[PDB]
């Protein structure tokens, strides 16, 4: 319940061939209880919560029981589709159908 | 792969009567390819590593593979038993025996 | 009709199952000196102004007669029904249809 | 519940003809959970409460339940009469004897 | 040519019943040589040109041939209509269509 | 109305052949309200005043109703003829008669 | 490799007439591995990649293989048209079909 | 012809089996207006120039139309030979002869 | 006898209705060398001492004998009846009668 | 609950012929929800707990529920005995066996 | 054209028998694009103006064409003769009638 | 005599197609008087004075008798031929050969 | 013997199986006139000296005759089998024997 | 009684053949009210008072009755031997046993 | 060897009935090698010398060989008796005799 | 390979009777794989490279794999004869003919 | 007793034909229990003592037993005479002979 | 031997038709022991060393035995002739022959 | 004649059985020149002047023709014997009687 209602969760994107996609860790939290959504097309959507109430002594327990951090998208992609999310083990990961009339003249 | 090789994992511990316990994530990370271990009785030991290097574009992975953070303990245990040790869906949690002769003369 | 010209009105908003909702004080003015709006679907519109004129002495009247702060909205809603607005008392609550294909997958 | 458990109330006073009087915004809260009260004749005392605990999502909910700030009378009043206090649609609003011999010798 | 190349022009706007309007000084220019337009719906869009260059002694020419100052809306209007634009003296003022559909439920 | 009582008008001078001359913007304003002036032969005087009192909402009516700015002449001139002076779309130009007498024994 | 995956590119724009354009360097890269794209009509978008992998010495290559930098556009144009882009030399410029409904009522 | 008229050419050196070698680009400029020199034999000589003059609207031409930057030799070389130079789509690369006696005795 | 000459007491304080009430830890010290006492009906009043001269060693001893810290009344009570005090196992709590005509005109 | 959190208890320790002791304050707590203990033979330990949660008014109620501060030990003293501790008034008071074979040679 | 369009002319002045004179360089320029003048009878007047445009490489040409510094005179002169001046190899120095009614009552 | 025995003199260079050259005032001096020089092939040599000792009431003579500052010279030269040397009204400008191997391959 | 009786040795340490092994660099010191060593098993040890007293001129002799550095160990290692160490060339490596009960219950 | 309560004892140490043995100042005290100790192997115990109370007009009496400064051990030694000490003339020297099996393998 | 060679010796002086004293620690240091002396008779003056060469390891030997500190005396004395020194266990203690007529009329 | 990429070599150097020689640590690296240069007569040349990849665990492996210093040299010395260099159990050093007609007339 | 150990006494002095005199404060404290002297002929000498030790409760007893301060003399005197000390009611003045071999030649 | 290893020498230079020369102190030191040097041509040369070790007590000896200071040439001179040296009572000056072929074309 | 007229002269001082003594440098000036003294037998007396006006071309002449710093004597002397002085090549040293009755009682 430290600062770290601000500090997670961990940034990870990269592309996978016409799939922009994301990862970042979700441990401790059903596939279920967990929240997705859509935003202006170039922004990120975040929530969900459990609740671990600190137990027996209760010694630092800096960890929350929900966080979130936006990010407006690179070029945004084409809101319309389905947004294939997932999760398993943690890796909250999902998929980007990303448009394919981007890249216009290049010669 | 950001400063993130340093500010994980997640604080967390209490108490399980008698068992003083911990918690802190860890998703996309099987429970064999995981380390645990003793040292000095009050301090902390946590290595362990995995490897998904970055694919497609690579934006700002500012996720590691493997972290870090030692953490002296209260006062101590009882160094003999087991390590009671655990894992999945990313809750790493663990068991501590607590030495039964603690709290002496308190009248 | 201090540096109160900025720092009124009082923030307060959360959630009425699919409603985003949001409140805050409006004491001595009609509901009717009072606008409502719409504006880019994430931002913030409030205006409306009574008047009373510092009678006798006037000693420290750091109370305005109209003030404004814009504040974007979360992830927008879905401009087109109703902006169903209130008050009474002060309460110069609201209402939020709340768009439905919000959550989408999580598993 | 944000900083502005000290922030409010809102000032405002004047003069009624004898009256020095007093204003200040209260919404959401009836004309009977509120407390007046008396002090030293030159002070001020303001206390009550309701409680709107936040309910669904609770995002910013900077709007405390209570809120206090004391401020002494200019030359106080005649501690006597009654402390002809009222409200209506927030106008939390007052009433001052001020007494007559004020304003000795003047040439 | 001073730092006036920034400073420039002046600010001045309210409301003409359904009419936000505006106001800008711009004498010695013609009310040809000057550029309008229309931009995302919330920003303001200022170009045009003359040419005055320092004649004689040209001792502190601090006077510009064009500068550009942007300022996003309040809460947009609704473009579609026309920019109604004007000048005369100096006086180039405009014309806003304002939106009915503006203040929803105050009750 | 803001800090621009001062921040105005625009700076503009050089030279016409034995007249030196003077330039600044006045747009919306009357070549009547107008006034000029003599002064010690080497400074300024500027003043007139017209009123576009706030009308509708009245946003950021930065634009005052009337200026002043000193500044002191070069060499002076040779006051006794007439302050040629003039006016037309904004464009407040001037004349100087110039003395004949200046650029003395140069080799 | 320097701090150079910031720094490049060069920035270069003007107008053709109805055509913003833009220019920009770009040597040793070919007219392929070259990328363009679309992004929300008022925005930036600029990758591709190369790879010269420090030879010999490799004393201070400050050189690297792709960088990036947005920069949104000043009046947006017209998204519909096509990307009119090109290559040459290193001349990486491009066309811009530009709306002809801009500059409305001037007088 | 932003602060562009220092910062630039880009840096970039190594070397090719006894040929030190350079590498920096240069786009839309032939392989004639360019010009190469010698120079004590441990310093930089890089000067030319073209002539893209703003065009239109002329908005952040930040890029100049010659620039230079000196950088002493490692070891110099055998001021003798032939500047062995080249150019083709930017790739202003060069080529050293490299002294034999070099690396004397090591051991 | 560190700067705890200061720093002690704990401050707590409530409200039993009708009783201010008040509580502060006092060990190690007789219901009797303690002193109480009344002032100004708005302000603290708390003096006493023991003596636990440093034995041995003395280490740190940074415990006093005596302290004192004031603390005004919020609106005083009805100096007349008696300063209803106690103590027991440190708790050196007190009562307070508290105005009955304190809540004047709320309606 | 202020920031006493951190601030208590008081400092006391020196000796007792062969017992280096302890003493600080503990006023409205149990002998029984007290709790000690043993940790590296040169550390401190100490936690318990009880609850005064706020009741009427709450001021400033500046006194917590529990806190705890570590002091090493001087030269530690022989880790087996018993933990001679007491308590009574709040003089939670200790006992330290403290080694005979301490002050070896000195002449 | 460095910061030398003030840093000149060169400062030299003393005395000839009454006549204060000047003394100050001026290099390639002709005895006729120079100008003379009178101002206030107490202060300076320098002006004229040359154009050596930067020839071939113009590497760092920290030579203007035209500069001038104002400086108020010790106690004037007598306005009314003539501004005899002159100019030869640089030298461009001049002569002051100096009033003779100036060392009044020493004894 | 002031600060000027460093400020000074003035800095003025370009190229005359194969004759990098020269340019600084030179008033009130002989063409005698100046010492020219060669050294180490880039770097600069400038000595010589005359003498104007403070006449009259000498007030801020801030004129030297003789200044110097020392400026390497861009790729040297080709040290050999003659210094062509000259002066004139002050122009104390120069000529160099200029190597003409010095623009090698530039293709 | 600079600043250089502390910044030296060369820092490097890693694994090999059951190995943590170290590396630092020894030039110009026997294999005899080095020393070893034992500490609490979590600490360093290094000492050892030669001596080569500056001969001639003794310029900046910024080398010392023996310096050291502690870094306490990880999780220290099983104080009992032989300090594993040697030297050649200046690689003054070493070995560890590792307690094989280091991962505890991992699952 | 000076801040030499912290600053005093003298600071000397080495090594005497397997003996890293100890010095340090001790007038005036003797060989009796002197204490010496163990502790963890690596630390320092030095305690020990006499009494020489400010006299006559007591000036600067900056000298205490007992200080006291710990400083672990290199590596420490071998806890089971006599704590060799002594004292003479003020020479308040030690022994130390030194563990033979230091220096293991430098080969 | 330390900054030792200034911080110390220990400040100690009063009186004994007409003998102001003095005194200072000397561990280590016979009654012979000391040195005493006088000098301006308000004046201090300490010189002396062994030599303990830092033996084996030589870790921080921060004691010197010799020091000094001047302290002007108070009101003098009587340059004339003897100056009775002394020394013994390290109490480099003296006498002064102390002058008669010091305290001339009180009344 | 920490901040050690330019911490290293270690500097020695002073002179053998006709020879300024050289010295600096080189363990770990073979006596083929390092190079020597020669370079203004005046200046320093050092590179070379090993590679031991980090192994196993990697702590902090704060060692290079190859660094590099320049230090011009104090009076040169003759280049032409031979880089008499060398190498053994780290000890890199080197030789130098020095001039002969160095120390010229003294008398 | 507090920094009134320095503070204290008051400074004042003048002259009395030939007598340059003082005065000071002295209360509760006899014309015995006060020392006076002779010191250099220009200094100041002061010591004395009583002796109230703070009785009840002792609040801020700022006043303490005994304070000294020296001040060098402005010309000396002639030290052979008696020093005419006195005092009553506190009023603790002297006198002075003063020399009258003080002003020598004027004209 | 204070910072006086750096500080001295003293600088002395000038010309005697056709001979820079120089000159500096040197005390208390042989015309042999002394050492000259050639170096780049416009460089300085100082080297040479006594010996004066501190003898009896060593106060502040800030006297060096040997020390150096660089000073490149004006414009060098003609490396070739004899470094025409000398000495005599301190005076340490020198000759230098200076080219002719300096002051070239004047007019 | 630089910041020298201070920094001059060398500072050396020691002990010669008897004879604190003297050194410093004086170079380039006779035994005759030069002023010896006599000074409150505590302090010093340097006076003396030559005159070595600068010549030829006068660059930095940093050198003065007389300096002076006081610094008072350690313990004085005798002030009645022969200020025993002395010179030679620089060395300007002296002699002090040094008084027999310095070292007191010691034992």
């Amino acid at each position: 319940r430290g600062f770290y209602e601000l500090v997670y969760p961990p940034v990870d994107m990269y592309e996978e061939g016409g799939y922009l996609v994301v990862v970042a860790d979700l441990a401790g939290f059903n596939k279920e209880k967990i929240k997705a959504r859509v935003s202006g097309q170039n922004e990120l959507i975040i929530e969900a919560e459990r609740e671990i109430t600190e137990p027996g002594v209760k010694y630092l327990t800096q960890r929350p029981k929900y966080v979130r951090k936006v990010i407006r998208l690179p070029y945004n992609v084409a809101k319309d589709a389905e947004i294939s999310g997932k999760y398993e083990n943690g890796v909250l990961t999902i998929r980007i159908p990303i448009a394919g009339t981007s890249v216009i003249k290049i010669e």
